[PDB]
């Protein structure tokens, strides 16, 4: 249970870091 | 507690997923 | 550990409402 839901929340932040680098890279053309 | 934690990050791994859909489209015009 | 998960939760929902505000300022902006 615990484990599963750290793994979900890593690959949330993994995600997260990623949109707000495509969402720079849009602002800047 | 736990349970309610969990309906959290499933919602938001839906909103997560609905914002890399969207930028998607934003960055094919 | 519980209080480092509602942390990463928190830090995550308020980086979501970040991501989707800049999205919007400049889809429509
Ligand atoms: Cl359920
Ligand atoms: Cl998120
Ligand atoms: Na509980
Ligand atoms: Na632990
Ligand atoms: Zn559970
Ligand atoms: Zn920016
Ligand atoms: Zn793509
Ligand atoms: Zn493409
Ligand atoms: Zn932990
Ligand atoms: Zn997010």
């Amino acid at each position: 249970e615990w484990e599963a839901l750290e793994k979900k929340l890593a690959a949330l932040e993994s995600k997260x870091q990623a949109l707000e680098k495509k969402l720079e890279a849009l602002e800047h053309g």
